[PDB]
């Protein structure tokens, strides 16, 4: 049978959650992407031999919180929280993210993996033992990941389906 997850790309503007995605769907670093576009993408895949379907939102568009947006986000099963290295306020920006994913599931457990994005930069601001220190204070797995060299994507992308299978 094919299990379906719904998983969901959250982070602030510009660490890559677009080119993330494309990179799990299209094996391309697109470096121009859109940042108002929103959209979702299936794609079949097999993780540590189950074959399953991954249903992705890529999050965009503008920060509201409609119910139509609540409903949206809701259904996502686990959610991957981008940050980009070189960029101290979105690493800041977890918080609210983690906020408002808690506030949607209803749940204090909801599958999350912390994704440090930009690991192929050198002018790193974000240490990795401080991000390491942040998923361990929330239970979440850490990985970094550049979208560019596509070091990480697969493995942060299938570490969340691990961690949805967990709950
Ligand atoms: C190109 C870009 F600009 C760009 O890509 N976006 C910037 C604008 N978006 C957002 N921004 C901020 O907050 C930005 C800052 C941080 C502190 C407060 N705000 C001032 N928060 C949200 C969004 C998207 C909608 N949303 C959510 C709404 C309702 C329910 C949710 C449940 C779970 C997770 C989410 Cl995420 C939910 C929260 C989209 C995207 C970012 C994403 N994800
Ligand atoms: N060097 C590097 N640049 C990246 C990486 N991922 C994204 N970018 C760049 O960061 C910018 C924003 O990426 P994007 O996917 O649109 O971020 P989004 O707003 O979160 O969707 C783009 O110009 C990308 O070229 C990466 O892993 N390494
Ligand atoms: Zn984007
Ligand atoms: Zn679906
Ligand atoms: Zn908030």
């Amino acid at each position: 049978g094919m299990t379906e997850y719904k998983l969901v790309v959250v982070g602030a503007g510009g660490v890559g959650k677009s080119a993330l995605t494309i990179q799990l769907i299209q094996n391309h670093f697109v470096d121009e992407y859109d940042p108002t576009i929103e959209d979702s993408y299936r794609k079949q895949v097999v993780i540590d031999g189950e074959t399953c379907l991954l249903d992705i939102l890529d999050t965009a568009g503008q920060e509201e919180y409609s119910a139509m947006r609540d409903q949206y986000m809701r259904t996502g099963e686990g959610f991957l929280c981008v940050f980009a290295i070189n960029n101290t306020k979105s690493f800041e920006d977890i918080h609210h993210y983690r906020e408002q994913i808690k506030r949607v599931k209803d749940s204090e457990d909801v599958p999350m993996v912390l994704v440090g994005n930009k690991c192929d930069l050198p002018s790193r601001t974000v240490d990795t033992k401080q991000a390491q220190d942040l998923a361990r204070s929330y239970g979440i797995p850490f990985i970094e990941t550049s979208a560019k060299t596509r070091q990480g994507v697969d493995d942060a992308f299938y570490t969340l389906v691990r961690e949805i299978r967990k709950h």
